[PDB]
């Protein structure tokens, strides 16, 4: 009972463990997900492939729950992390023929992990605020499984000059919003960076001007037409030539409503809802600019932006509500219409927009720009940049060996299998190839057996060893940490388990 | 599992790859398909046969879907791609029996279709636009696998001197609207070129003239006849001797209607909807070419032609929107009535007409023009006319050999595997014959060995040897272009996938 139900439970995990093995390098095949109805789709990375999963299983749940958890903080330490929980998973599960049952070896992975954590924060440097040179490496390396036949030199200038605004002024709080949008065009590979505001909608009636200097933006809310909500007291009529009047009335009140916008301030127009017809010549005698239908999460970045207040009626309306803009334009790029509103005031966000040729091209931008800016935030607040490319864990499996022969007792072999199991990175970053196989992991080896030799690593675009520093690879601790920990902490959720029963009672 | 699903990938796509490998020659066999209904249809073609297809399996869609993406830039370079595909993943599949797995063939097949496509720019000519006697055989050679027996002769004399109208004054902008009807008649195969308005619709009072000269077309819309909408200010009556002077006020305003019409200076009338009979007569005492229903595909046609444009009422109508016409007539031909407006304004487009026996022939030429067009626009816009029937596979298949030994490693096997692959096209373009087996590719491939010798191919109505250029085959180098870079897109979309999963969510 206590041997049966334990291996079922790590045959069970190593099965969704090495299914995301192969997409983790650089240059990796893909994966074809189809479902019921008939959707055949293509993922690379192995984040979605956790999610869409069939998890019938109870084994195969709680490593994707904490997985889920971990690539919520920098979204890049997943598929490693899973990577390493099935190696330390496929090495514990061998060690259980020699009769010592699951305990001594969760003391030593816990010992081992504070070692590692600690010999972690002595192999990096000191990285300032006043690079410039070092923060476009980590953000050309950060696209790589993605696409690099398009992305390796004109997405490595565009994402440094842009996070590069608020975050070496304040180096503790720089939380933006960063918006991409999918949208095809006909060009190969564009990628236009917008210093305003982006609105995507269109209009029906091409009549009003779309180039007014220095206009100001008016943030106008509804309670605006004649009829839109509703009345409790009701009306009467008496004279026919009554109604007809408080029509008229009505209908020219829209002129002084609109002279007296015009005295305040203000020349752009955004509505929540959509504007008549018969309300856009009225806008056009005085040089306003038209636009109906803003969404709520493109209106939200006027306040922080331009710098203007909300209006809930149509009467509360004065001079302080108002904000200021600088040229407001809409252009017919990529097939479909949008606004651009150029020179606001406080720059603090920016729009990253990405042109393709098909509708599958500009999405795999989409799972790549969310993943390029994290690896950067963590950078400035850090600066504990050490050697990528898969030599961290061949330095510290050199330490480990050495530091679990000052201790006696079974703990020993929990340490050295730990230490073991950290040599699957580099033999995952070289199965892709053909000429690596197994040479490449004995000569990675013995070259860091000197005093120096640390920066050395390995490299998919040339076949030889050299140095990782001078290429251009500097992947941030943070997220080997943080991967590291949660493959700790997975690994110990299923030992812990022996039995399982079952009830019919819910919770 | 990384060699079970690999194999099952490329034999699933293998089957619909061969599908459509004999309807590539001039002379090859056709295709019956049948449905549940029990619709048989033949289709000769292979761009059809891929539509109409069992995609139940997921393999068997992803190769479609990019041929369809092809098939709509010039639509003549489809189904080679498909073969080239096919013949690519046969040789490619050999190849894995060595345990190289998929990655350094990606790269070599990556390495030679920059190499072929820089090779393919310089073995082409310059052709200006002042040729005439060198645009006819390429569209004398576009129509071989429809029916070149009736399309031969006839089919190459109205295509280059209906077409040579507009791009010959703007080589860069030349769309225009080609429309092709599918009727039958009693001739055993006719063209006509209309060098104007070609409308298709009857009457059932054959009380109007059909011979009016100089005569000036007007556009009139809806909002003519007493009710064909609807009214929301409700009226009511007094005296019985209103009403019916009413009616006859309506009625005889009709006369000054059309008197406003003959003195503003038209004689043809066009209504979208039906004409009512008694409004004929007063359309006959004054010599006006009486018209009803018109489509709007026809009708747009008549704002950029004869150059007038539409009243949305009745009383909106002056003179500056008339147009100019010809002369407009009716005649009773192939069975049916067509309206004929000969000589109008701008002749921009051209209508083609094109009478059969029964009603499977004229279809046959519906999926012929469209494809005889498509090669020309792209021939004085671009001018990179190449050697066709197979001449230039055979010509890079003999410089890759020399251009794969420059380098050394496992990518040399990938180039020459793909310089082999392009050996298909001559082997399936003398498949159709009983003469050719093997001996002509062994006769073909030898010849090109010393310094001349390009534009020799091989053509299935001699059955020697001899140039291309010389017959009347000039096949363009963009269908190539496109094809290879097709083929080279799709055969890395399935050795990317190794492994195939599964899940129950949407999307
Ligand atoms: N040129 C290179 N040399 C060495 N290693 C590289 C190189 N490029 C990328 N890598 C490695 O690839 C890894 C990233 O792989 P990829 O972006 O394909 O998926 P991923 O981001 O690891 O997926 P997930 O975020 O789900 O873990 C990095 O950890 C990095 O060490
Ligand atoms: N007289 C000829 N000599 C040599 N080759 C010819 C001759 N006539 C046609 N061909 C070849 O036949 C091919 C066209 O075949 P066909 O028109 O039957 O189908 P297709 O247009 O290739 O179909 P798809 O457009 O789906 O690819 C051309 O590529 C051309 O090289």
């Amino acid at each position: 009972m206590g041997r049966d139900a334990q291996r079922m439970n790590i045959l069970a995990g190593r099965i969704i463990a090495e299914t995301v093995r192969s997409t983790l390098g650089p240059k990796g095949m893909d994966k074809m997900l189809v479902d019921d109805l008939g959707d055949v789709v293509v993922t690379n990375d192995g984040v979605t492939i956790l999610r869409e999963m069939s998890v019938e299983h109870p084994a195969a749940k709680m490593l994707i729950e904490v997985a889920k958890t971990q690539e919520k903080e920098v979204g890049d330490g997943t598929t490693t992390a899973v990577v390493v929980a099935g190696e330390l998973l496929r090495k514990a599960e061998e060690l259980l023929d020699q009769n010592v049952h699951p305990t001594i070896v969760v003391k030593g992975y816990q010992a081992a992990a504070q070692k590692a954590q600690e010999l972690l924060k002595t192999i990096a440097c000191e990285v300032g605020a006043q690079d410039k040179e070092i923060l476009t490496k980590i953000a050309m390396t950060s696209i790589t499984g993605k696409g690099a036949e398009k992305a390796k030199e004109k997405l490595a200038e565009i994402i440094v000059e842009a996070v590069s605004a608020v975050v070496d002024d304040e180096g503790k709080v720089d939380k933006d919003l960063i918006k991409i949008e999918k949208k095809s065009g006909a060009s190969i590979d564009d990628t236009e960076l917008i210093k305003g505001v982006l609105v995507d909608k269109e209009r029906v009636s091409a009549q009003m001007p779309k180039k007014v200097t220095d206009a100001k933006i008016a943030l106008l809310n509804c309670a605006i037409e004649i009829k839109e909500t509703e009345t409790d007291a009701e009306i009467r009529i008496t004279d026919p030539a009554k109604l007809m009047e408080f029509i008229e009335q009505e209908e020219k009140m829209l002129k002084d409503m609109v002279a007296e916008i015009k005295a305040s301030g203000a020349n752009v127009l955004f509505c929540q809802k959509g504007i008549d017809d018969l309300a856009q010549h009225y806008l056009a005698k005085e040089g306003i600019v038209a636009a109906r239908r803003v969404k709520k999460s493109d209106m939200e970045k006027l306040a922080k932006a331009t710098g203007a207040n909300v209006i809930t009626n149509i009467k509360d309306l004065s001079a302080q509500d108002l904000g200021d803009a600088g040229l407001v334009e809409e252009r017919k790029i990529s097939g479909d219409s949008m606004i651009f509103v150029e020179e606001c005031k406080h720059p603090k966000a920016v729009t990253m927009l990405i042109r393709g040729t098909t509708e599958h091209v500009i999405e795999e931008v989409a799972r790549a720009v969310d993943d390029a800016v994290g690896v950067v935030g963590c950078t400035i607040e850090d600066g504990r940049i050490v050697s990528g490319g898969g030599s961290t864990e061949v330095e510290l499996s050199m330490k480990l060996r050495e530091y679990a022969e000052g201790i006696s007792g079974r703990e020993q072999l929990a340490v050295r299998a730990f230490a073991d199991a950290l040599e699957v990175i580099p033999r995952t970053l070289a199965e892709n190839a053909g000429l690596d196989a197994i040479e490449i992991l004995v000569k990675v080896r013995a070259a860091h057996a000197s005093n120096g030799n640390k920066c050395a690593g390995l490299n998919v675009f040339t076949g030889a060893v050299e140095d990782m520093c001078e290429n251009g690879v500097v992947e941030p601790l943070r997220v080997k940490t943080q991967a590291i920990q949660s493959a700790a902490e997975s690994t110990e959720m299923l030992l812990r388990i022996d039995d399982v029963i079952a009830a019919e009672k819910l919770r």
